[PDB]
């Protein structure tokens, strides 16, 4: 990987067919830019490109490659951010993926405090669909949150950061979406992502609310150990609150599965 | 030590002391002729100082001046001569409002929407009365509201001596909660207490009622509380709460003290809302 990467003709795009545009966002040693891809024959497709920052290390490269390779194995679904291609040869790695013009679901919800009760349940349905798909492909997210759900021009929910390779790192605290087993016992399962979906559900029905405002890490632990559970939001049926509460069962085996959650939300949507 | 006050003195032999309530004891007063009335009696503990006596006397004298209202814990008498000071006050059999509401949470009989709005009305009435007598509570919370056998709300601890320049903000209550979470910012940061800061605390109490004894800012320590307040943070609307009653809480938590409603206004609004609530 130091002088050259392996080629995968299934996915390789010519660099002349990609025009890089305005940055969308960055992270530790990776960054995401808006771009235009020609012929993924001669139609331009607005895509998002993920690539390393200039200060990245060999291990950052190896992380980014592993992310791309997981996206290949997992395959396509409408409610996830899909791999569309890659430039791997003769220069920096560009991992080309779908563009979601409306940004993350947290912001999306906050800027519309105008969604109906149906639309809100529909969001929740789409997210669980994406998660039901990923879980069928052995994919555990480990940070399912509204910040990691992107929304498209046409209001499709698309899970992101599912292929990625310090409890005090924030400006909110991710530990506030972690299942107790994952936080306390470092047990990550599909059921631990169910707990996280519980909190996303709550974010959804508070239209982008912040879990546990003002609660620092040590206190959160203390709340968890006491069996504390966030209060029902206003503008939330008692059914939905029991879905959240169900996702928040202490025993993961008694939490519902994403398969079960999709079935319920499909029913609930139709009756909203 | 004590000076005699014939307006209030009950002979010691007329008071039959019973079980501890939590110091405060349950008692029976004979007379107050051949009838016994259940009463609560406040008295000193064994390890009490002269400062503690002084503070108990001040509380009693304050009750004398304030006079009687249905929605406060009313002074009934005192034993001041030839033995321990006993301040005799009304008995509330169903305990504090926090516990009263939590015991009535669904799985004791549930409270209607009207019952909850009626609690709010009665507390506001008591506060309006206290305000009228020039009294500022300084720790209005559901824990300092007591409930009688016939479900009458009575405000307690309204006459208490407190040095505000010696408050421990870190000190938790017995239930595990922090009293700073009921305090107007201007009282908290600037030690300025007014009827207006009491109205702020009433907003928090209204919140406590509609969450059926919920704990404000759960898991938020003192330093983080300050930072939420400085940022103008406000608690979210409880579920099963009208927009109209959440607007009331929000009004009580106005950042500018002059712009909060008075208890006179709160009393009138709540009266109107009680009559229209199912
Ligand atoms: C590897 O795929 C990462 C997501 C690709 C993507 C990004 C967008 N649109 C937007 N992205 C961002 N920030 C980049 C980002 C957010 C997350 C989560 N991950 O990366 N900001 C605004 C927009 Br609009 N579409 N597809
Ligand atoms: C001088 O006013 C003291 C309150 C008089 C009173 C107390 C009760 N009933 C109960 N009291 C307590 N704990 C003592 C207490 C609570 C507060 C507030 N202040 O003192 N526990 C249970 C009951 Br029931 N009735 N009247």
């Amino acid at each position: 990987s130091e002088y050259e990467l392996p080629e995968d003709p299934r996915w390789e795009l010519p660099r002349d067919r990609l025009v890089l545009g305005k940055p969308l966002g960055e992270g530790a040693f990776g960054q995401v830019v808006l771009a235009e891809a020609i012929g993924l024959p001669n139609r331009v497709t607005k895509v998002a490109v993920k690539m390393l920052k200039s200060d990245a290390t060999e291990k950052d490269l190896s992380d980014l490659i592993s992310e791309m390779e997981m996206m290949k194995m997992i395959g396509k679904h409408k409610n996830i951010i899909n791999l569309l291609g890659a430039c791997t040869q003769d220069g920096p790695l560009y991992v080309i993926v779908e563009y979601a013009s409306k940004g993350n679901l947290r912001e999306y919800l906050q800027a519309r405090r105008q969604l109906s009760s149906k639309d809100l349940v529909s969001c929740a349905y789409q997210v669980a669909r994406g998660m039901e798909y990923l879980a069928s492909k052995k994919c555990i997210h480990r940070d399912l949150a509204a910040r990691n759900v992107l929304v498209t021009e046409d209001n499709v929910m698309k899970i992101a950061d599912f292929g990625l390779a310090d409890y005090y790192k924030k400006g909110r605290l991710p530990v506030k979406w972690m299942a107790p087993e994952a936080l306390f016992d470092r047990i990550y399962t599909h059921q631990s992502d169910v707990w996280s979906f519980g909190v996303l559900l709550w974010e959804i029905f508070t239209l982008g609310g912040s879990p546990y405002p003002g609660v620092p890490v040590e206190e959160l632990f203390k709340l968890l150990k006491e069996g504390h559970r966030m209060d029902k939001p206003s503008n939330c049926t008692n059914e939905l609150y029991m879905m959240m509460r169900d996702c928040w069962h202490a025993v993961p085996s008694q939490r519902p599965t994403f398969k079960q959650l999709v079935e319920d939300l499909d029913r609930i949507v139709a009756l909203t």
